[PDB]
């Protein structure tokens, strides 16, 4: 529905349609989201901070500057955590 379309629209690119990077995700620096190690490094309010605020790191856009509804932060979230063990 609507949330994985707006994965596939304006996350996939870079994350993959399998969470763990693609081509271009690897030469700016993604996580792996199937990792189980990563998934409970970043706790649920960790992975939202990152993604409201941006991080440290120049190669994340924080997903407002991507043009995401705020209100698509939660489900997003929870998307990413169904990558985890995959
Ligand atoms: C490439 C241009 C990307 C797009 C499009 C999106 N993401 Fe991303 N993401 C990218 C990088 C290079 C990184 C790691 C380095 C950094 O920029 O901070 C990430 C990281 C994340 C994370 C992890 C945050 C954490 O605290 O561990 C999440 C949860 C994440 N990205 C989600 C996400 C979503 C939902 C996207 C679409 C709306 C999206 N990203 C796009 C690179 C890129």
């Amino acid at each position: 529905g609507d949330i994985q379309k707006t994965y596939k629209d304006t996350c996939e690119l870079c994350h993959g349609a399998d969470g763990k990077g693609s081509e271009a995700g690897k030469q700016f620096g993604v996580p792996d989201f199937t990792s189980p190690d990563y998934q409970k490094s970043r706790t649920d309010a960790q992975m939202k901070e990152s993604m409201t605020n941006g991080t440290k790191n120049p190669n994340y856009v924080k997903l407002s500057d991507l043009g995401v509804d705020l209100a698509d932060l939660d489900p997003l979230v929870q998307l990413v955590r169904g990558f985890n063990g995959k």
